[PDB]
């Protein structure tokens, strides 16, 4: 089994530090870029950072450059996130996620831990959910509809445009409420390794879909596409795909 766990969440007081660690196992850690991907309080996915599999390539979200450290030691099978002069908005579950480095998918996500950067003066200052699709610079990913009423037995399909030609390199994740997102698809169409087949996605350049043959009870969730074609790794906005 690989496994990811992360530790290190807990309240923090505005401009405070936090230290978050991810221990790695059942896989060669070296051999893999790592990211780190947050998800503030009901809202989407928003990737932070990434490390190269040797440690000498870093890179950062552009709200957390400066403030925000990544790093690993290969010799411990761990990865790091410092986090400096934290701010209400960096309130968020932050997961660790293993990424291959041929198609760019995060195969293997911990289960996150929870930072809450607080002083009592009110949840306003996180200032909500930030803006999904990407920012400044980033590969915008246009993701439609943002919620559609299905029922069991229905064939759905859900689209996802990027601002420029991405080639093949999206991913598309499967989140459930309170748990940590599971790929589904990478390369625009390769189903990973124990997805059922009643899943299928298709799309290169700029228009991608995922299609479920026949919706399950199980597979009322949500659905975020992912361009893994340039670094900031933009997600979606999310699908919410919920009962009739």
């Amino acid at each position: 089994e690989v496994q990811l766990l992360e530790s290190g969440g807990g309240l923090v007081q505005p401009g405070g530090s936090l230290r978050l660690s991810c221990a790695a196992s059942g896989f060669t850690f070296s051999s893999y870029a790592m990211s780190w991907v947050r998800q503030a309080p009901g809202c989407g996915l928003e990737w932070v950072s990434a490390i190269s599999g040797s440690g000498g390539s870093t890179y950062y979200a552009d709200s957390v450059k400066g403030r925000f450290t990544i790093s690993r030691d290969n010799s411990k099978n761990t990865l790091y996130l410092q986090m400096n002069s934290l701010r209400a908005e960096d309130t968020a579950v932050y997961y660790c996620a293993k990424y291959d480095g041929i198609y760019g998918e995060l195969d293997f996500w911990g289960q996150g831990t929870l930072v809450t950067v607080s002083s009592g003066g009110g949840s306003g200052g996180s200032g909500g959910c930030p803006p999904c699709g990407g920012s400044g610079g980033d590969i915008q990913m246009t993701q439609s509809p943002s919620s559609l009423s299905a029922s069991v037995g229905d064939r759905v399909t859900i689209t996802c445009r990027a601002s420029q030609s991405i080639s093949s390199y999206l991913n598309w994740y499967q989140q459930k409420p309170g748990k940590a997102p599971k790929l589904l698809i990478y390369a625009a169409s390769s189903l990973q390794s124990g997805v059922p087949s009643r899943f299928s996605g298709s799309g290169s350049g700029t228009d991608f879909t995922l299609t479920i043959s026949s919706l399950q009870p199980e597979d009322f969730a949500t659905y975020y596409c992912q361009q893994s074609y340039s670094t900031p790794l933009t997600f979606g906005c999310g699908t919410k795909v919920e009962i009739k």
